[PDB]
This record gives structure tokens, sequence and C-alpha cells, in this order.
């Protein structure tokens, strides 16, 4: 599924994100714009042969299981396909456990290098949520 | 999921692949291992900005919507995270359309390249079906 701004927005906050671990429902809708352009169905290999999956591009290394990611964990016991589905909450449910996991939004790299200091309210502006 | 060699044999069989325009089922067995290792998740992005998906890596440009494919067409009507489920129904059913397309299973590049000519008997031998 292909959720538009407004859309995701309201996705996440039902879904629990506005304000999780401290993070505007702003943070993390930028996020999921530069990592997957709100494309549930998107994957990108890295070069490491893991494979980031959904509309937060959450790793295989770590987070769930693809079977060919060698010697990785699944620590949020799912299948990395579970993470490409029109529902959201497997991906939100994921991206709480990664959130909380030391380094607060910057495990997304595309966070730190495009959201993070920015008006990411912006994001979230013009919606019914 | 990742399938055993005799289990996906048995499950291929089952859903209607044995001999499925002509081809026997170790044709479609050996596809599969070439193409995703009996993996169903498996995911490989091309060069054209398609991706193929699932245990006969079925592309994007054609047979399966995911959203971020230009100016291409979905024929299975399907997303093509369907084709990524431990149920293999949704990646039998493409495949059909495919091999009755015109190239038979040439479609499948490792196909040709790998199993056309080949011993492909040897795939399901030892297998109860
Ligand atoms: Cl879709
Ligand atoms: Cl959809
Ligand atoms: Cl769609
Ligand atoms: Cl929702
Ligand atoms: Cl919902
Ligand atoms: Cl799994
Ligand atoms: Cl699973
Ligand atoms: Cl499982
Ligand atoms: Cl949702
Ligand atoms: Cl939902
Ligand atoms: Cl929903
Ligand atoms: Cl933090
Ligand atoms: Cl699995
Ligand atoms: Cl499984
Ligand atoms: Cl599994
Ligand atoms: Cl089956
Ligand atoms: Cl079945
Ligand atoms: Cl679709
Ligand atoms: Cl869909
Ligand atoms: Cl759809
Ligand atoms: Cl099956
Ligand atoms: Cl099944
Ligand atoms: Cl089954
Ligand atoms: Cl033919
Ligand atoms: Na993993
Ligand atoms: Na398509
Ligand atoms: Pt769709
Ligand atoms: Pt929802
Ligand atoms: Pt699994
Ligand atoms: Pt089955």
């Amino acid at each position: 599924k292909v959720f538009g701004r407004c859309e995701l927005a309201a996705a996440m906050k039902r879904h629990g994100l506005d304000n999780y671990r401290g993070y505007s429902l702003g943070n993390w809708v930028c996020a999921a714009k530069f990592e997957s352009n709100f494309n549930t169905q998107a994957t990108n290999r890295n070069t490491d042969g893991s494979t980031d999956y959904g509309i937060l591009q959450i790793n295989s290394r770590w987070w769930c299981n693809d079977g060919r990611t060698p010697g990785s964990r699944n620590l949020c016991n799912i299948p990395c396909s579970a993470l490409l589905s029109s529902d959201i909450t497997a991906s939100v449910n994921c991206a709480k456990k990664i959130v909380s996991d030391g380094n607060g939004m910057n495990a997304w790299v595309a966070w730190r290098n495009r959201c993070k200091g920015t008006d990411v309210q912006a994001w979230i502006r013009g919606c019914r949520l």
C-alpha cells in the first residue's frame, strides 16, 4: 500500500507513535517518507547481505527473519514479510523496539541525515489526525 | 518460509504444477532452487528498477504490483508481497500465467541457464510427493 502523507500520520497516531520515546509524529512521518516513500512494500538490499523492509525500512540483521541473512537475529519475532503488509501494526511494533534500543531515531540513517533538526512539524500540517 | 526440497515439490504438485504446460515437476523445483534457494521471502532488485519476489522470483514489471516500478503492469492482479507468503498459492497461480505467456519456462532466466536440458528428475527423487 502506498500511503498518503496525512493517511500515514493518522495510522501512526492510532498505532501509538505520536510522542513515542519523545519523538513527535512528524519525526516518524518524515522518516517513513525518506525511507520508503510511504510504500509498505519497499525493500532495499544492503551491501552486508541484509535487507530493509517496509515503510520504515526495518533491517533483517537484527529485527526480522527473512531466512537469508547469515548470523542474524529476529528481535521483533516476525517474518520480514509481515513488515510489507498494508496493515502497519507489525512495522510500528517493531519500530517501538528499535527506537527504545539506545540510539533513539538515529537507528534510521535517513532520519538522522534528512529529518533530525528540521521542521518535522511540517510533515503533519494540514492533517486531520 | 524456507522449504525443504521434497516439501516444496509436494506443495507444487498439490498446487497443480506437475506437468503444467508440459513441464515436469523437477523443472519447477530446479527453477525455485536457483531463483530463491527455496525461500519464499527472497527479493532481488533488478537494474531496471523492477524487483523479483518469492520462490520463483516473479518480476514487478509485468506480474505484480509493488508501487515502485514505473510503467508496470500487474497481470496476476496481486500485490507483490503476496508472493512472499509461506503459502505458495499466489506464486503458483501467477507462475501458471507466466509459463503460458509464449516462452514457456524460458521466462525464468535461471531455468534456461541452469535447469533446461539437465536431469531435472533428480530434483524430485527420494520424495514422497
Ligand atoms: Cl499495494
Ligand atoms: Cl493497496
Ligand atoms: Cl495497491
Ligand atoms: Cl491504522
Ligand atoms: Cl487500524
Ligand atoms: Cl519467521
Ligand atoms: Cl514465518
Ligand atoms: Cl516462522
Ligand atoms: Cl494501518
Ligand atoms: Cl491497519
Ligand atoms: Cl488500518
Ligand atoms: Cl532519544
Ligand atoms: Cl519465515
Ligand atoms: Cl516460517
Ligand atoms: Cl521461519
Ligand atoms: Cl501446499
Ligand atoms: Cl496447501
Ligand atoms: Cl496491489
Ligand atoms: Cl494491495
Ligand atoms: Cl490493492
Ligand atoms: Cl504452500
Ligand atoms: Cl499452503
Ligand atoms: Cl501448505
Ligand atoms: Cl513450452
Ligand atoms: Na534476521
Ligand atoms: Na507491477
Ligand atoms: Pt494494493
Ligand atoms: Pt491500521
Ligand atoms: Pt517463519
Ligand atoms: Pt500449501
